[PDB]
């Protein structure tokens, strides 16, 4: 009970499935808790489904909660995440969802009930506020390396 | 014009597009505003596009501008972003560009000049400094719970 | 030598691969760093593979590292990582694996040892301390303008 991570954060979670464990850090240190699926799906090749969690979270204003999918998922079985990274803004108070998807291209995935099929991270996000400008030299900012280089410019493949 | 939230960041953008509305959060408390489509685009499944959003924005030194995908587009008709997330530099003053792809297998997805496509959060990003060590032991790093453990290591559904 | 930039961080790395450049920054103010691949692999359309970067990093506790595809190749040839963004624990002394996908419909991708193919962001991440409630309101949670609402609630699209 003694907080060693003083001002580490407090995530208020409904489990919508009181079936499920609460979702929890493999590891110390680890950047996410896993979510559970609160059913059983099955994939075939392409498809995607919109998985429920069984959890609820309330992530502090001024945060955003990420769900990311498994590494281990993906390389065995394909498992993505269509929408990712999944973002989870704090005013939701609805059941956070997976959008699977099974990007291998003949076998199917089976998820169950009770299988970790994401993690979710909480970081801060910045509530920026838009100042338009009619250009980025009018609102006095220094040019800068990168320019308007983007989608390769810096090269590093053949194709690019 | 009070700023209740002082410590909230500033985004300069420029309109490239001035006939698209300024990117906005749905809801207060939101990670993101969202991008719209400068153009109107229809993608074949499983093909992808390029697809401007009217906008320019400087994201300050020390943070990174993130391109998310929209949960509801990639559950209801399987939109997703190649890059996901999209990784904007803070040196960048060019027009954010998505990387638009179907992911579903039949249906086509129509994009319409307007549409709001994908979301852009604003964070702080570490600029890291590179130590090279011959080994994390050398540099006196404890060992961890984790090790090496990856890839699913944690367990957690069958095929892991 | 001397720091201008006093409180940005030390990522510890070993090159398991000597033989490849310590990621870099394209351009100051980058987010991230690109990585490497150690290896050469050829991936068929919709095909994946679990490609080495030769680095092994030892994020801060406190924070994640994020593996982010490059913009350049998911456009052009259509290269993605699927469990995007890879989620680097803290904890972990492994070696960086990149999960990349070949998400075009039918020119395989070609990737050579030495080709710049992902990019390592690191960020704080909030280690979050669930508090199980047995509703929001019950935890005394003002209600929020999002509510449950998710998943194109906001529309912005004709399928929403
Ligand atoms: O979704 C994105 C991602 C990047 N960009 C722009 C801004 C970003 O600063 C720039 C480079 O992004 P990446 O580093 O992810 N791509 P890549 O490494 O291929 O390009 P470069 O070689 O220019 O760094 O491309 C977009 O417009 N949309
Ligand atoms: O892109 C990635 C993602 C993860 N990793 C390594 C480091 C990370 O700490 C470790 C576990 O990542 P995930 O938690 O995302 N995967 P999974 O939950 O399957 O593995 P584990 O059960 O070990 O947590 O795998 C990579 O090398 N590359
Ligand atoms: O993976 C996700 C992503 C979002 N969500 C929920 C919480 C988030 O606050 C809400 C809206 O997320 P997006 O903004 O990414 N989706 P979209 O813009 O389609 O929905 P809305 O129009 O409601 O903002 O959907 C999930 O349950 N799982
Ligand atoms: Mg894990
Ligand atoms: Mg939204
Ligand atoms: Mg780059």
């Amino acid at each position: 009970g003694l907080v060693p991570s003083h001002m580490s954060t407090t995530l208020a979670i409904v489990r919508l499935d009181p079936g499920l464990p609460l979702p929890s850090r493999a590891h110390d240190g680890d950047a996410g808790v896993d979510l559970y699926s609160a059913e059983d799906v099955e994939l075939a090749p392409g498809r995607r489904a919109l998985v429920r969690t069984g959890v609820a979270v309330a992530v502090p204003f001024g945060m955003v909660g990420l769900v990311h999918p498994r590494s281990g998922l993906a390389t065995r079985v394909g498992l993505s995440i269509v929408n990712s990274p999944g973002t989870i803004d704090a005013g939701y108070r609805g059941e956070i969802k997976v959008a699977l998807i099974n990007l291998d291209p003949a076998a199917p995935i089976v998820v169950h009930r009770g299988d970790r099929i994401a993690q979710l991270l909480v970081q801060r996000v910045e509530l920026v506020e838009l100042v338009e400008v009619s250009s980025f030299d009018e609102a006095g900012l220094a040019s800068t390396s990168r320019g308007d280089g983007g989608a390769g410019s810096s090269g590093g493949h053949a194709s690019l």
